[PDB]
């Protein structure tokens, strides 16, 4: 027939307008369609047509042209296909059921998506993470009254009472309306939608009604979270009788918990909200059913009570960021057959951990009990049990004393250790070696002896080792040489000696290395300019010597450094007030630590408190390009030049050289370090004049150049004048504003 005809040259039309011909290179002409890829054929005719994650790079007028009109297509998935520009009228096939264009650039206001009314046979719409938009006064309405499926989400809708239009001309048919991730405020009636079983309302901007909900017939999932919601959600959802997930997180809804509809319940969040008072009796009613609870983030207090035990179907139990205290309900836990995580960090929970907690390392993947008042220490006998499912182990911030278990070594699932901020003694086992999927281990401020095992070698997953302000002795072991996937090593505030090993360079995903306040000793191997991922370099205060080696600047320019983004951190900024206080600053690792505990530091560190401290999250700025950020090698006895190669580094915000023995003139290349914030060259014996150049550095908040032999003139273009007298003293031959005039 003529459909055939007509099928395969407007497929072929479609692949001769795609800008890279070799997306579809068995696509042909005079050659059957059902031999396609992308294509799905019943009885040698095309129903569905797939060309999602291909960068087909063509606007939805090809599309709609080409493929909509193709006759008994039933569905179309062009997800992730780099398609633009707008939707408008076309003619469009009766059969065509399903059309996914999300995570594309479509744009345009929303009433575009009004045309897909010529698609009469259209059931299910996925236009989500597009750029659509709704400017204006909101008028009309989508008139998509058949869809059973329709995803809005992550767009820039921005106005209110989008839902009414969404829903205007009729929502009989709606079963699942998802319309997250926009700017969406106003009212959301969902009570004429009587078969809606999916409504996802949340990352918008509502802060009015709750959403009326009518008899909420079908509804099974609700969530609202991500808003500004207040108010009777209660009375709201008191209807919903087949109710499974409600998501109310991030909100500011108040008081105690109130009833709930609990017979089919199983994800309940209430998470990040104003709440208070205990966790009632009441939520008993949801254990038949119950897979998830979430109450982190809120003013709860007292004890978990007893009738968790029957709620046996509980995956996941999240009390963080609570007042909850007492003793670790081990009678409850046990009885949990389901639980596979428990998170009670942040709370005031107290004493020593019961015996019993070793029978929950054969059920649980993590065991979060981060920042509390645990006393005594850890649990010897804990994955005494054979097959040891646990997976994540967080004990950091609490009062805990005594050897790190050897025996922690059977919990072979164990993908990260972290037992930081307690009054640990003793040494760090070498029988760690054998977690063998272990990540990360992170055992800072505590009071560690011993070596560094070598035995560490034998953890071959090994990404970060974070063990900073211990009472730790000996060389770095040749051993983490192996550990070749390691991207933050941290080392500060020991007693450890040695070199750094030349091996360093072979460490290929290096981005951290913090190895300050040591006893560290020898050259700067040249060989740290081979770590191509390597952004952060922190030496102070050790005993390096010999010059500053030209080649570690060799990856300026080149390096792309973003796998270390996730990962939470701290950046204590020092104040230059306190001489005992050496640094530009401390980057230290913080997932799972209170600010407040930080003043442990006192005792260990002269710095202050918390002078400056910035709590961000970690994640580079950069993508293709790249270079070092932050250099501080001060506090040693460097010799000789600094190289011209330093002025390479782009992306570099801190240069902290000072308190050194380094020679010659500050090169010229220091005016290219566009990015540049902070340069400490001071207390070196520094000569000759302050290069013009500099003038050019424009993003300086500090600088200092005192104690050296620099002469001439202070620049005086650029920001030079900003600065005070004091960061230029100790310069016999200096002179110029700020400091007196130049007299010849
Ligand atoms: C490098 O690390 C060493 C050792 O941690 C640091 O020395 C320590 O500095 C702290 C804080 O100044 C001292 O704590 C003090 O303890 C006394 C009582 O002993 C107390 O009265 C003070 O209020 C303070 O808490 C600690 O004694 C001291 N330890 C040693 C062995 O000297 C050093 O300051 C660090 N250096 C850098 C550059 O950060
Ligand atoms: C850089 O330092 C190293 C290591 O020695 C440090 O300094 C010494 C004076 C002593 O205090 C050690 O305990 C320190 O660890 C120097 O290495 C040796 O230094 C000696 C002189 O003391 C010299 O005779 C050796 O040949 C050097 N070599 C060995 C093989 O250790 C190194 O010379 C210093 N470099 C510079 C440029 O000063
Ligand atoms: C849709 O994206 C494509 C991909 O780049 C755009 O096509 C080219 O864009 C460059 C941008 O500088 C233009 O200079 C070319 O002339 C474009 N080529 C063609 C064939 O159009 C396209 O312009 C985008 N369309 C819309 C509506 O934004
Ligand atoms: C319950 O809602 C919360 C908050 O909206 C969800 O957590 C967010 O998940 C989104 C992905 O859709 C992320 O972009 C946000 O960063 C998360 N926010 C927070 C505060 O964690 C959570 O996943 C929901 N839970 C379920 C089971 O649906
Ligand atoms: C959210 O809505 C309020 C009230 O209509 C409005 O003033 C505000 O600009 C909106 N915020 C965003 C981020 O769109
Ligand atoms: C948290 O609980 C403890 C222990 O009962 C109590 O002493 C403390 O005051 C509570 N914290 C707050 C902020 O109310
Ligand atoms: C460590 O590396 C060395 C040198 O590449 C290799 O010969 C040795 O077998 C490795 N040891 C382990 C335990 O992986
Ligand atoms: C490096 O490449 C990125 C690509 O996103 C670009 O934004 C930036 O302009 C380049 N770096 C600098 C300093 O210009």
């Amino acid at each position: 027939s003529q459909s055939l005809y007509r099928e395969i040259h407007q497929l072929i039309s479609f692949k001769d307008v795609l800008p890279d011909k070799n997306l579809l290179p068995d696509w042909s002409s005079n050659k059957n369609p059902c031999t396609f890829d992308g294509v799905t054929c019943r009885d040698d005719k095309v129903t569905s047509i797939d060309l999602s994650s291909k960068p087909l790079n063509v606007g939805f007028s090809a599309v709609s042209s080409s493929l909509l009109s193709l006759t008994g297509l039933e569905s179309l998935f062009l997800s992730n296909s780099h398609i633009n520009g707008s939707v408008s009228g076309f003619k469009c096939s009766a059969s065509l059921t399903s059309l996914d264009l999300s995570r594309n650039s479509l744009s345009g206001p929303v009433t575009t998506l009004t045309s897909l009314g010529s698609c009469s046979g259209l059931k299910f719409l996925n236009v989500s993470s597009n750029t659509l938009d709704f400017p204006g006064k909101v008028s009309g309405g989508l008139k998509l009254n058949s869809l059973e499926v329709l995803d809005l989400s992550a767009n820039s809708i921005s106005g209110a009472n989008v839902v009414g239009w969404v829903l205007s001309d009729g929502c009989g048919e709606l079963k699942h309306l998802a319309i997250s991730g926009n700017k969406i405020s106003g009212d959301v009636d969902v009570s004429r939608c009587v078969n809606l079983e999916f409504l996802d309302v949340s990352s918008n901007n509502f802060s009015t009604g709750i959403p009326f909900l009518g008899d909420c017939s079908a509804l099974q999932h609700l969530d609202i979270s991500g808003n500004k919601l207040s108010g009777d959600f209660s009375r709201a959802i008191s209807t919903c009788t087949e109710l499974k997930l409600l998501n109310i997180s991030s909100n500011q809804f108040v008081g105690p918990i109130p009833p709930l509809p609990l017979k089919s319940l199983q994800y309940l969040s209430l998470a990040e909200n104003k709440f208070t008072g205990e966790i009632p009796d009441f939520l008993s009613g949801a254990c038949d059913t119950l897979t998830g609870l979430d109450l982190s983030g809120n003013h709860f207090y007292g004890a978990v009570p007893p009738f968790f035990g029957s709620c046996s179907l509980l995956e996941s139990l999240a009390l963080s960021s609570n007042n909850f205290s007492g003793e670790l309900p081990m009678d409850t836990l046990l009885k949990m057959r389901g639980l596979k995580v428990l998170d009670l960090s942040f709370n005031e929970f107290s004493g020593e951990l019961p015996e019993s907690l070793t029978n929950l390392s054969a059920s649980l993947l993590t065991l979060d009990l981060s920042s509390n008042n645990f006393s005594g220490p850890i649990l010897p006998n804990l994955c005494q049990n054979p097959k040891n499912t646990l997976q994540e182990l967080y004990l950091q911030n609490n009062g805990f004393t005594g050897k790190i278990p050897p025996t922690l070594s059977n919990c072979s699932e164990l993908v990260s250790l972290h037992l930081s901020f307690n009054y640990l003694s003793g040494t760090i086992p070498s029988s760690l070696g054998s977690l063998s999927k272990l990540r990360d281990l992170k055992l800072w401020l505590n009071m560690l002896e011993g070596e560094i095992p070598q035995e560490l070698m034998y953890v071959k997953t090994l990404e970060t080792l974070i063990l900073d302000f211990n009472d730790l002795t000996g060389e770095i072991p040749s051993g983490l040489s192996n550990c070749t996937n390691l991207n933050w090593i941290s080392l500060s505030n020991n007693r450890l000696t040695g070199e750094i090993p030349k091996w360093i360079g072979r460490l290929e995903n290096l981005a951290i290395l913090k190895l300050s306040n040591n006893s560290f000793s020898g050259n700067i191997p040249a060989e740290l300019g081979d770590c191509r991922s390597l952004i952060w370099l922190d030496l102070n205060t050790n005993l390096f010597n010999g010059t500053i080696p030209a080649a570690m600047f060799k990856q300026s320019g080149k390096i792309a450094a973003n796998f270390i983004a996730g990962k939470r951190y701290v950046y204590i900024k020092n104040d230059g007030m306190k001489k005992e206080c050496h640094g530009a600053g401390n980057l230290l690792e913080f997932q799972g630590i209170r600010s407040e505990q930080l003043n442990r530091l006192s005792t260990r560190n002269p710095c202050n408190i918390t002078s400056r401290v910035y709590g961000d999250h970690t994640s580079p700025t950069f993508d293709n390009n790249g270079s070092m950020m932050f250099l501080d090698m001060s506090y040693n006895m460097l010799s000789g030049y600094i190289p011209k190669e330093i002025g390479s580094m782009p992306y570099l915000f801190i240069l902290n050289l000072g308190h050194n023995d380094i020679s010659g003139s500050i090169p010229d290349e220091v005016g290219d370090l566009r990015g540049l914030n902070i340069l400490d060259l001071s207390s070196n014996k520094l000569d000759g004049r302050i290069p013009q150049a500099m003038s050019a550095l424009t993003m300086l908040t500090e600088i200092d150049l005192s104690n050296n032999n620099l002469s001439g003139p202070i620049p005086e273009m650029g920001q030079f004048e900003t600065f005070p007298p004091a960061k230029f003293l100790n310069n016999p031959g200096l002179c110029g504003y700020p400091l007196p005039r130049c007299d010849p």
